[PDB]
């Protein structure tokens, strides 16, 4: 089944990564002067990707850990897409917890297309196995990490998180990719 | 590449249909008695989608045909999705002209996917030539109406239009498809 994750990398660059991540620091900017809290820490740069190989991706991050929290949206970005006049991209911005304090704020989300290998998986209709699925996760990551290593969209503004659940903190896997730079 | 389209139908739908399909005869009545002009008709029940197989998908319907021009938006549906707070799904209603003068209104728009395979061909990286498209864009729709045919959100609110360009104009076979009803 190769050409599954092959077509949802392709898509997720096309029709999202390659239209957000070229505003992207622009809308960071406003947000840090003109939203973001006079006393608190920047926004740090970059949109932060969760790319759970076990494919479970809850609608709520405060689901996958407590110590990642909702803080704010940034400034939507709006533009016709296929014929839906001011199609939204909306992203979300968290506080990541270290011993009950703020240690880090960043745009973070999971890769959707991940969902969907999850969903493809239970559906019988769809015809792939929880085995195909892994398989999938791992070649849908490297896939995108092939484009955006060669993307134009991509510069320095993109962080994937790639990781298996075998006690993990998320918080911290984050932390830990925040403090690298 | 039996795949890339299989994949990009079952995303299509576990990703948008069966979100918005639910909720999308609720959007329409409350469209039609608190926002719709009192003198106009009605919009149209189901959500019309264009399924051009050349894959051109162009971002405004108006670039497709002068009589098919953008109305109004339904009251936008926003959800959690992924770590997204309130995610935006829009959609557009559109007239349709019939010798200059409005012969009907529906909710209409393109299969985004299908501008995903288009780009997928012009990229050198996706390794997916020209003739693979056409091929992946017919799957990519009989996919898509075999998951409909057994969809639980498809209870008559939802109208597929496949068509192939060799004079062809679309605001007619959007008309005669909506005249069927
Ligand atoms: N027509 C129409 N189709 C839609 C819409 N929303 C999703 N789909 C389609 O549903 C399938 C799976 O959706 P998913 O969330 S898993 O994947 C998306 C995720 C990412 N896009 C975004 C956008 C905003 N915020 C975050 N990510 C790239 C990827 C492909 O996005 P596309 O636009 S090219 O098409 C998808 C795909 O076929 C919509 O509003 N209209």
């Amino acid at each position: 089944n190769f050409n599954v994750a092959h077509g949802l990398a392709w898509s997720y660059y096309i029709g999202y990564l390659r239209l957000i991540l070229p505003e992207l620091q622009a809308r960071i900017r406003t947000y840090n002067q003109h939203y973001n809290n006079l006393l608190r820490g920047a926004v740090s740069q970059r949109l932060y990707i969760l790319l759970p190989l076990d494919c479970g991706v809850p609608d709520n991050l405060s689901m996958a850990d407590p110590n990642i929290r909702f803080l704010d949206k940034l400034p939507q970005q709006t533009g016709d897409r296929a014929g839906i006049k001011d199609r939204v991209y909306s992203n979300s911005i968290y506080e990541l917890l270290e011993n009950g304090q703020r240690a880090g704020t960043c745009v973070l989300e999971y890769a959707t297309p991940l969902q969907t290998l999850f969903a493809m998986s239970q559906y019988s209709q769809a015809g792939f196995s929880r085995e195909d699925r892994l398989e999938q996760a791992k070649l849908f990551c490297r896939t995108l990490e092939d484009i955006l290593a060669d993307a134009p969209e991509s510069q320095n503004n993109c962080r994937l998180i790639a990781y298996q659940e075998p006690s993990f903190s998320l918080s911290q896997e984050v932390l830990r990719h925040l403090r690298q730079e």
